[PDB]
């Protein structure tokens, strides 16, 4: 089985820590991004998400509320377990910027990927 | 101030209810999609997310754990208020499918938009 | 049959003209965006793409080389015809910004939608 | 400088060959995908795109018209040259499926990434 609980790093060097996954698949945690628009402002930020529970290789999503920005990121992906028991989270994300009004909405959403592996 | 608590519909005819937003910006709710890969299977599905609290037009994210599929969707966006006090959630989403192993990961993520308005 | 040759406008107020589609489905055209990072700089910009030829409601893609920015946008979508013969291009786009080096790549891609209808 | 002309492979094993880039930045080529929904049907497929010309690390876009599917992919990205002169294309893509009518449009667009390096 693949549970999101534990510490992970991604290909950009970011670290996240996920706490216990409850029987609904809900989890909370923290996210320390390695990069930001203004990296001098980065602080540890909370995340909240849901994974599927029954599946051995569950899909999941989570939201990161950046504590140093008005932006928000969502990640979604799947936890894969390989033939040696190694786990990888394959994810894609949307990063929503805050803009002043709806005329700027078109430019407010970035997209990308991240691959996560366990810290230990 | 643009509020997320309440009942919403989107341009595809889906509806969602969002409960009280706590001091950390966290909220739960229930999502009824109007469309699915297998629409005969649609059931009500829980959502869990975070919005920014201070901002008048906050960004936010949430995860929908589909209760009838192995897939997961994440939505992110911003709540805008126009001159007459009418709210719109401008959102983008990623829909993650479950695939068998990492070699199929490339085809597992769909993207789209949704605009939500308040029900009555 | 849903045709791409002609003049189109989208939900942001941008317009484009598309020239004759050749036997391989290839087409050129000119794009006038209604919005930009620096809207004072907007100039007409060339587009180049390919549609499917046989299909009545073809999928297609095109690239817009912005003539006033180092960025590039790609659009992909499908041309639909309703019961009355009215056409709509349902599209999604990626907008690539120029960044200084690969360590900034994560923030360089924006995503969004556009719906196009025929001008008159 | 970074010109797209030449042969490239990506992280999925796909190969593309780009021909001469003209003075407008337009280029054509072919794309042999390693993966598809129906890999038994894969055939070499044409691409058409535009890069920026003046920039040492240009952004670009291209469209692949799959010759074995009704789908279309667009790629956009940037060519980076590192301190040793090695080139990498960092890209993201949208893959548009053909659906029967507009009621299915919501599920028709996949998103992903690819990193390309030169074959030789
Ligand atoms: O910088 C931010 C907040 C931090 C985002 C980190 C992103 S989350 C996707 C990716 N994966 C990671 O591990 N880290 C990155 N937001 C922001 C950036 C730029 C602008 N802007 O206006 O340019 C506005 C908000
Ligand atoms: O059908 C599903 C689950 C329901 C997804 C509804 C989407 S969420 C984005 C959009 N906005 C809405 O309000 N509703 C739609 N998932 C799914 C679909 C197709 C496949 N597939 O393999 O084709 C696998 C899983
Ligand atoms: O402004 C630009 C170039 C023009 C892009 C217009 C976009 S194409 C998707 C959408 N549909 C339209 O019809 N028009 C918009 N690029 C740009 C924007 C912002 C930044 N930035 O750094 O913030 C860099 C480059
Ligand atoms: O399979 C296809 C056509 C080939 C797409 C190859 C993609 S392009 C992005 C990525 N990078 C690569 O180098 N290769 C992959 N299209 C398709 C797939 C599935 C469905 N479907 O309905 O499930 C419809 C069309």
């Amino acid at each position: 089985k693949c549970s999101l609980t534990g510490k992970w790093t991604n290909n950009l060097g970011s670290i996240m820590t996920i706490r216990a996954v409850n029987s609904r698949g809900e989890f909370t945690g923290t996210y320390l991004t390695a990069v930001a628009d203004n990296p001098g402002n980065i602080t540890l930020s909370p995340l909240l998400g849901i994974q599927h529970k029954r599946a051995s290789q569950p899909t999941f999503g989570f939201t990161v509320h950046w504590n140093f920005s008005e932006s928000t990121t969502v990640f979604t992906g799947q936890c894969f377990i390989d033939r040696n028991g190694k786990e990888v989270l394959k994810t894609m994300w949307l990063l929503r910027s805050s803009v002043n009004d709806i005329s700027y909405d078109w430019k407010a959403t970035r997209v990308g990927y991240n691959n996560f592996t366990r810290l230990s």
